[PDB]
């Protein structure tokens, strides 16, 4: 009433919280138990992993649950990274990143390793060739997100991923804005690991996956130490009911624009604005910033949108967005800037 | 049919569900947001904190959601290892601690760190004496589980607190089998880290808490770094459905014993067994040996129930229990020997 920040949620769909019912309370086993219904959770469980290592043309496998995209950019970087902390060494990222890959690799500044915070271009592009000029002998993973959250900018990964082959240094993405949005080929795009999240797809909240090229045999250490869970990857007992509704959100994702919502595409014109990222930026997310705040008082008077400005850091600190920052936008400009996103749908 | 693995998992409240339900696809904002949706949300992660809280005697700042105590395990024990990368130290535990956190304190020591895994009695119990005669210059945590999941051994933590606060070692307790079930004071029992499961309470899967003395000045490494969740200890979106129905789960636990079911007690005793931890166990898990194979076979063909051997680690090693083994039993007695656990409830 209404509700334009997509990007930050979705809602749940109808077949995702029904596929979750039954196992609530109906069959409600701990999987790793040696009886018939953790039999059943486990067969659910293996549904949905082959569902989203299909649709990453991944090996089912490979797919290591979390929950969400925060968990699994923290065990992609610090799986890598505490196999190194005599040596240390080099990260590669970008300045506009999450704040959850920012924040973990500010951590790993402060016990000795080095990070590169690559900065964007006005475009809110980051570029395969300035990956290549900061590489270094000692640098040992290559993180970059696919689809910016705030400008839905949509990043050069299949270039990043050539350079990082090029290197064989291994490379990451967090892929929580495009999952389902993009068609994502795992061996197409050179990728090691990719992150992604529940409820940005209209999956659940608690939940989401780190796909993890020959998981078998990765030496990457474990985030969460568990029973052994996610192939000793990933501890703490399975959520049956979270990991069946991701699956389902996977097998039903919207085929078609954002449904009636995203016009939208209507309404916006009346208002004068120029669009940050705008060659670059997805359909479902427009990052805008209004000519004047006259024109916003309008816009926020006359539409009772519910939007978003920058992270919640930002408003913490009560300064701009960093990736408005990054991209080269005054405070001023920034003030006048607003993300509206819509309903995520495959295109 | 019949469902005797409580101590594995639970099944969902019924108010628990209904309590979830509006956060799904109703109200389903990022709680970071800084709209009217993510106030309400807010609102209501609010009341479920002060629930939990309240229930351990704690301030509401001092409860950290996770997904679960192994996750929990991991922060309380990893958060403060991973300040001493380069001194080190000693942590004392227990041989018969969860997998979770056998497994972290394992990892630990693979980086350089020490542990004592303390040998329990025949009965189960882990002794304050012996914490404290194992006590080094550089033992930095204790962390010892109050209610053992495979035995229902309730171990002496007030006593253990005493050893940890008269030398000043922050001391942890993994609680995911005591929270509810029995009565805890943070500060009468002089804890600092406490962790709880929402799936062993009635809740659902995929979330629990860490409590965190005085987290507001914790120091503790966070081990998913995110946006600024809980107070910046714990990164990843709020999962406002997940945080509600622990709440709602942590206010209805069963008053009473464990319906009707708990009786159980007229059928076990048509059986020849020894309990395990038998004077030291709560009443609602049963760690019993039957008497022979023959009595086993008669047991296992007269009443289909689901029930428990050991941890998924030793099912796939073909070994027994590793708890069964620390209390001494031999391999053949472990062969007889079964955890049947029951509807939790208070006291
Ligand atoms: C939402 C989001 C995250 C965090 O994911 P959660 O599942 O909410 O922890 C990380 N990166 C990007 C790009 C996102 O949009
Ligand atoms: C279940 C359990 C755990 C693990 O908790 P999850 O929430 O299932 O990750 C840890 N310790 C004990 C004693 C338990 O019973």
């Amino acid at each position: 009433t209404k509700y334009f920040d997509y990007a930050a949620s979705t809602p749940v769909a109808k077949g995702v919280l029904e596929s979750m019912k039954p196992w609530q309370s109906d069959s409600f086993a701990n999987p790793s138990a040696a009886h018939i219904e953790a039999e059943k959770a486990l067969n659910a469980i293996k549904q949905a992993r082959e569902i989203i290592a299909d649709t990453l043309g991944a090996m089912p496998s490979e797919i290591v649950f979390t929950c969400g995209a925060s968990e699994s950019n923290n065990l992609a970087i610090k799986g890598l990274a505490f196999k190194r902390l005599e040596e240390k060494g080099h990260l590669i990222t970008s300045s506009i990143e999450h704040k959850c890959v920012l924040n973990t690799c500010g951590f790993l500044e402060s016990i000795g390793f080095d990070v590169t915070y690559l900065t964007p271009k006005a475009s809110g592009l980051i570029s395969a060739q300035q990956v290549e000029e900061a590489i270094r002998p000692n640098t040992f993973l290559i993180t970059i997100h696919h689809v910016n959250n705030e400008l839905g900018t949509v990043q050069p990964i299949e270039d990043i991923g050539n350079v990082a082959f090029e290197h064989d240094i291994p490379f990451h993405t967090d892929a929580a804005q495009s999952f389902c949005k993009l068609d994502i080929d795992v061996d197409d795009m050179n990728i090691d690991m990719l992150s992604l999240s529940g409820h940005k797809v209209y999956g659940p909240k608690g939940i989401g996956a780190l796909y993890v090229r020959d998981a078998r045999n990765s030496e990457l250490v474990p985030l969460i130490h568990g029973g052994g869970q996610e192939l000793g990857l990933r501890g703490g007992t399975s959520p049956t009911p979270l990991i069946v509704g991701l699956g389902v959100a996977v097998e039903h994702f919207p085929s078609e624009a954002s449904a009636q919502q995203t016009e939208f595409e209507k309404i916006i014109n009346e208002y004068s604005f120029s669009r940050n990222s705008g060659d670059n930026a997805l359909s479902t997310t427009w990052n805008v910033t209004f000519e004047n705040d006259d024109e916003v008082k309008r816009f926020t008077s006359e539409r009772n949108w519910l939007i978003s400005q920058g992270s919640a850091s930002n408003a913490m600190s009560n300064t701009p967005s960093h990736v408005l920052t990054a991209i080269g936008l005054s405070e001023a400009e920034a003030r006048r800037t607003y993300r509206i996103s819509l309903p995520p749908y495959k295109v």
